[PDB]
């Protein structure tokens, strides 16, 4: 069996975590903790193949510049979680895009475009202007509600399919 090395990327704002646990026992967690290392292994049924899904959280501050580095090769799958309430990491995804490259060396590598936080009324990013981006970058976009849990499911389920195209 494959195991699949994730890395959840992403901005303060957001809450990766926050996915990770409705994945693992379909908790969502209100609260804002603040992770610093850990791995989350879980066998998941992707389209009837099991899988090893190894995700691993990262931190929202730049401090471990150079951690980030670390893993960021080791990385296979990138999460490009953004929030539709937060336009700074609306904006943080073309740094990030650019950085992966840095350390790829490729003009294609699986990634995924979500954008959380999706059920909060105030929403300071367009719904198209996500779409449109999503389109500029050429990867599927998926709209992620952590609240009504939609978009959660289908998301891991389209970045392991994708990441199987690229592959072969
Ligand atoms: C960096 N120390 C070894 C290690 C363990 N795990 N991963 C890892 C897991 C998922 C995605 C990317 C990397 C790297």
């Amino acid at each position: 069996m494959t195991e699949y090395k994730l890395v959840v990327v992403g901005a303060v704002g957001v809450g990766k975590s926050a996915l990770t646990i409705q994945l693992i026992q379909n908790h969502f967690v209100d609260e804002y903790d603040p992770t610093i290392e850990d791995s989350y292994r879980k066998q998941v049924v992707i389209d009837g193949e099991t899988c090893l899904l190894d995700i691993l959280d990262t931190a929202g501050q730049e401090e471990y510049s150079a951690m980030r580095d670390q893993y960021m090769r080791t990385g296979e799958g990138f999460l490009c979680v953004f929030a539709i309430n937060n336009t700074k990491s609306f904006e943080d995804i073309h740094h990030y895009r650019e950085q992966i490259k840095r350390v790829k060396d490729s003009e294609d590598v699986p990634m995924v475009l979500v954008g959380n936080k999706s059920d909060l009324p105030s929403r300071t990013v367009d719904t198209k202007q996500a779409q449109d981006l999503a389109r500029s970058y050429g990867i599927p976009f998926i709209e992620t509600s952590a609240k009504t849990r939609q978009g959660v499911d289908d998301a891991f389920y389209t970045l392991v399919r994708e990441i199987r195209k690229h592959k072969e």
